[PDB]
């Protein structure tokens, strides 16, 4: 049956939310915090902005409705519920989503600081356990960096996805690579997991080409073997006519770090990504022996990716997200 939704207004915007949340309070663009009463959940709930007006808006509306019904998985970020106003898609409009209210981010729960060696290993397993689910559905999440990583008071984490950013993205994504694979992902989290033990951000570079003067320096010059894969001619002649690096050795970067967590380190942040560690083989391993459990890392149903990459209509969008809306089931209670 279809709930009785209540008008107030909020950040320069109406708002029609059903009775069940309550103290809608806005945090930031629209979204509001608030208190959902059917479950006893502080929760979050995002407003679309403009949702259908141009094509773009309506496509990227659809992506993450979609993305999200499908994402349940306790460290991805998930929908507690979606709704509308709307009685009927000639007047639907607007699409709201809600999710569990979290604490803060990664920088927020405590980045500045050096955290001790068992709670990394809580944090890093659990974005590990969480991009093995995103990975298994085809995702790749393309921009993992602490800000995108929620954790409430127990340090309990969910990836997420907002829609300084470079210091955590793979060298080539910033070379404008444009074929890569998920281990774009696992370099992310080797530089996350870096700062977590040192307190340090690893690679806090200033512009682009310092990034990657600095990326080099840790992890050395591209080996023949790397040599051969580079497509472009003239990035090929650029490689050759740089100084000889070595590879610095990880013990002396990370100066008293459980070698364990320096061996995983060493599998992560390789410059080659088809030699990095994959998400299902990091938690295999040893630095997370106190953690991992592999009857319970579970997989996702694979996902359709061509169904968000299309060109249509602004009303074909308008009504395949509100199909989604109609066909919406709750995740059972607590
Ligand atoms: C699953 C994973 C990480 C791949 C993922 C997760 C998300 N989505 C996501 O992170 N949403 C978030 N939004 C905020 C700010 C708003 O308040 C939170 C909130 C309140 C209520 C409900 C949800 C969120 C924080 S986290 N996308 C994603 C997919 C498509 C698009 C569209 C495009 O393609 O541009 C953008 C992102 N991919
Ligand atoms: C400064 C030069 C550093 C080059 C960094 C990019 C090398 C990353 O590794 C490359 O990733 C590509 C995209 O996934 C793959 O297609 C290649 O197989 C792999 O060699």
């Amino acid at each position: 049956e279809r709930p009785t939704f209540y008008r107030q207004e909020l950040n320069k915007t109406i708002w029609e939310v059903p009775e069940r949340y309550q103290n809608l309070s806005p945090v930031g663009s629209s979204v509001c915090a608030a208190f959902d009463t059917k479950t006893g959940l502080r929760v979050a709930v995002k407003k679309l902005s403009r949702p259908f007006q141009s094509i773009i808006h309506a496509k990227r509306t659809y992506r993450e409705l979609r993305l999200l019904k499908h994402m349940k998985h306790e460290n991805v970020i998930g929908l507690l519920d979606v709704f509308t106003p709307a009685r009927s898609l000639e007047e639907f409009n607007d699409v709201y989503l809600v999710t569990h209210l979290m604490g803060a981010d990664l920088n927020n729960i405590v980045k500045s600081q050096k955290l001790t060696d068992d709670h990394v290993q809580f944090l890093i397993y659990q974005i590990l356990r969480g991009l093995k689910y995103i990975h298994s559905a085809d995702i790749i999440h393309r921009d993992l960096k602490p800000s995108n990583l929620a954790v409430n008071e127990d340090s309990e984490l969910k990836i997420l996805d907002f829609g300084a950013t470079r210091w955590y993205r793979a060298p080539e994504i910033m070379l404008n690579w444009m074929h890569y694979n998920q281990t774009v992902d696992i370099w992310s989290v080797g530089c996350i997991m870096a700062e977590l033990l040192t307190g340090r951000t690893l690679f806090p570079g200033t512009d682009h080409i310092d990034q990657l003067k600095l990326i080099l320096r840790l992890v050395g010059t591209p080996g023949a073997e790397l040599l051969k894969k580079i497509s472009s001619e003239s990035a090929r002649n650029y490689i050759q006519s740089l100084t000889q690096m070595p590879k610095m050795n990880f013990a002396n970067v990370f100066i008293g770090a459980n070698p364990l967590a320096v061996d995983l380190l060493e599998k992560m942040l390789v410059l080659d990504s088809d030699k990095r560690i994959t998400a299902a083989q990091a938690l295999a391993h040893a630095y997370f022996a106190q953690y991992h459990d592999p009857d319970d890392e579970p997989v996702a149903d694979p996902y359709d990716q061509s169904l968000e990459s299309r060109d249509l209509l602004i009303d074909e969008w308008k009504s395949l997200t509100y199909d989604e809306v109609i066909s919406f089931v709750p995740p059972p209670l607590d």
